[PDB]
């Protein structure tokens, strides 16, 4: 309790909030999805709802300290509030994102921060062919909504999506679901963007 | 009021706010639901509605005090945001929890709270069964979204859910509901979780 | 203006919120509905919402105020953030009862406060049977949500339902409306706890 | 910049805001409404949608200020959060009132304060004979939620609701709107309390 | 870290934010639309809602550095609520609009703002004729909602509306998109106000 305090007053009241990312001092924020649930499909508006985990990562020399200081505490949990946290969006959602869990993230004391938010995604995608053996295949890019890849460089743990906590009775069953990383150049502007772009195959169940 | 405005001001004004539980000094909740109505069934999208009150328990030296200093109060009510609270959560909802009561809690002189918010939860389950005589089985996991069993440790006081105060004339009666303690290891992570899995067998009236 | 200003400085910049009552001191809040609607039913959820206006009354020693010392002002309005008030719930809602009104009370010199919110509220409601003659009676009680009949007394200046504003073309005419205290044991707790009881016989107009 | 700057300070950060009228110190705000489209209908709930601008104007003497000691400035826009605001509020909504423009106002040199909201409001309604050529008629009731006539006075600086802004491929065609000020009494309370009842005539296509 | 956390520092906290502007220091902001899906259309209410980014630019002295002074700093990423930002505003909405991404923008050394709301929006739109071959053409304007001419001037770069992110698989295809800027008087007021009009014509694939 005291120590905790301790440190959490350091860090927090004694310091200003991290600033964000520049050119000179980037960021690399590794992203990860948990697919959950495909809740449903609206062939009316080809509108997907998904509910996911997304688990983001990063690293800051401001969050560091050292253990033997502070009561042998190596990690504490947060609220999101307290911290910065990367601007990481869907680019082609329908609604805004609905938040499912509490916006808590843990941090280490090598200065590395977990935050895991739960979300519902509302996201522009044709249905037609979910109920045919062939399934249907769907699409959705995450990204920094104003960073470029000069300030913050996104990678994933890996390709493959996490499906272990895929409901089993959902109404509808994954074929592949994967993420990968893409660097994207756009007319107008020098800079390269980076996202991860959520690729799912799916179709009704049985 | 001049005694309890002075303890609220020792309490919260004379002191930081508890900043949660660690492996050194972890914390227990005790969780207890009353299942009050299952107000809706979505078959195609496999999404049910429950409303219920869940009963939060757990206690803090920090909020202990001796009566006698404080003109024999032995307990007050505060709102939720002037204390800490545990990050409890619905693992597979499908919507955000809709709260129906005032956030509010009962602080007790020896530092035990309790917090009993009201909710509408949309979550995962399979309706399929439910118009049939054995009707459907479905179930919902309960616990913290970021500390393990090392920090937060969860348990009940009974493995019955409270339906005294179920909708006598809900469309969906209920034929058992129990709510039990689970421990739990993941591919993710190293630590154990501890959950409480709410479990509702119901069907149609 | 400027006696008002100095009044409510005095108030509520001055000296801490009323914190609430208790045992030795407590409170009586007064209870009143004005049924404006009932707006509609679903037979699929039974689920029936209402439009009305909860009137509460209450009164504290640290709201007085002599008129003399503040230029003859015996009332203003104000913000209900500004004030404590009392926790009073449906306890049979479904949804989160949704505000129609501003959130502001009046305070008289006297210590007395009247705060009225309009609101809509869907609560758990069998309507089969509003399409007959006999109607269907519905009930939801109102209460506060943590204190007991030790902290805080409910009554009612009337039985009687005040349907002066009762929506004259709504779908559905009212046969009766009660508003009845009651007192109500629960097992786990000593204490008694206090709601008014709102009960309402309807049916489909004409 | 600078003078604005200086201006907001003296007025804002200097001195209080306005606590609201009196009976010894009354306030007169005026009312007038633009209709932009009636956007739906509901038989089977007796509600009807309506798409609004809802002008309001008062003065207070508390923002007077002489353009020449500020750099000549006769007005400036200002978040609605910074001053005081009246508490007009439909009487027979049935949701909450949603706000489709940004909250900011309009303050003159001589105190006068212009705020227009733009709204979306469902009220109640029966629709019957909308799809006749007499169409039908609805009206909702604009005042003060807690302040009577003794505190605040409503006018309007005319009858007829501006349609000017109507939408002209609206499924429904306005026969005639009016907005009129009424003096009312009520069982429950002694004092008069003003409204502007807002009558609109209209039908299908 | 350390040279940008000195830069917002110096700009946001050692003075107050811009207020606004005036007749006397008006402002331009640039604004272009893309088009990223009708999503849907209701012909039962005449509403039709779309997906678009809108992005806005415009430039203040007050957030001018020079790099060298920070670090060779020559732009940074902040919250919206750091900075003012225009009151732009669809003219005929009907439902309150829903942003869509995080309120972040982009500010540059020349103290030159980019702030780009991805967003959902439903407005007034009769689709009668959007399934044949002709398709349908619907339009709604965006301006400030109480600024002027006189205080903010609209622009667009470019006439045309972006189509290069547009949803392929929509139900909707794109027949024409253009943006252009308006002058408007309204019988009411002297002064004139400044609108961009995003026209649409669309029909089903
Ligand atoms: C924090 O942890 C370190 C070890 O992880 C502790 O340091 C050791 O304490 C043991 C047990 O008393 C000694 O025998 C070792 O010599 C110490 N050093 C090392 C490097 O192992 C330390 O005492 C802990 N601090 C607290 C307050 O619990
Ligand atoms: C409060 O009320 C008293 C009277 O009840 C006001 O005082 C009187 O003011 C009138 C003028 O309005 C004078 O002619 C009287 O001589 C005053 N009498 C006394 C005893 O003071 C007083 O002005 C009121 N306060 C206000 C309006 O702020
Ligand atoms: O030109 C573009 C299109 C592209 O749209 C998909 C979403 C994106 C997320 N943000 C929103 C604004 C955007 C951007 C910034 C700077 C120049 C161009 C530009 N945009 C979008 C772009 C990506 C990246 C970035
Ligand atoms: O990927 C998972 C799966 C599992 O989901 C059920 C809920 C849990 C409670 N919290 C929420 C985040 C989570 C966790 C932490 C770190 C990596 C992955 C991860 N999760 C969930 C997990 C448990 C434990 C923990
Ligand atoms: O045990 C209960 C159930 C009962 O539910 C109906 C509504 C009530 C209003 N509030 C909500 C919490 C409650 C309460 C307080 C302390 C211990 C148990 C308890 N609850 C509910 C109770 C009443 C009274 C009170
Ligand atoms: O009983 C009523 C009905 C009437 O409703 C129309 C609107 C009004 C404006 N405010 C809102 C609350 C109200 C009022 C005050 C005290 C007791 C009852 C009561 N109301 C409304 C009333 C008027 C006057 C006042
Ligand atoms: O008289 C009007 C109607 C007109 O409506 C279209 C939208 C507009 C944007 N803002 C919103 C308020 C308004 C305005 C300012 C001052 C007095 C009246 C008034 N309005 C609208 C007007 C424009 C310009 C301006
Ligand atoms: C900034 O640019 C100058 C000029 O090239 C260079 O000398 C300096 O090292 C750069 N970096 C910093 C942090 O000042």
């Amino acid at each position: 309790q005291a120590n905790l305090m301790r440190l959490k007053s350091d860090l927090f009241n004694r310091s200003p909030m991290y600033p964000g990312p520049t050119k000179d001092d980037p960021l690399t924020v590794t992203l990860g999805f948990t697919l959950q649930d495909i809740v449903k499909v609206d062939s009316s508006t080809n509108e997907v709802d998904l509910v996911y985990y997304e688990q983001q990562r990063w690293k800051l020399n401001s969050l560091m300290w050292d253990p033997n200081e502070y009561g042998n505490i190596t990690d504490f949990r947060t609220s999101a509030a307290d911290i910065w946290t990367p601007d990481i969006t869907a680019y082609s959602s329908t609604r805004p994102v609905q938040v499912l869990s509490p916006q808590i993230a843990v941090v280490t004391h090598d200065g590395s921060v977990m935050f895991i938010p739960a979300q519902r995604l509302s996201f522009m995608c044709d249905p037609t062919g979910v109920d045919s053996e062939e399934g249907v295949t769907c699409a959705v890019k995450f990204g920094s909504w104003v960073y470029s890849g000069f300030e913050i460089d996104l990678k994933t743990d890996t390709d493959q999506v996490d499906l272990s906590s895929y409901y089993a009775s959902s109404k509808y069953e994954i074929l592949s679901a994967t993420q990968t990383r893409q660097v994207q150049h756009y007319s107008c502007c020098p800079e390269p963007y980076i996202d991860v772009n959520l690729v799912v195959k799916f179709r009704e169940r049985r």
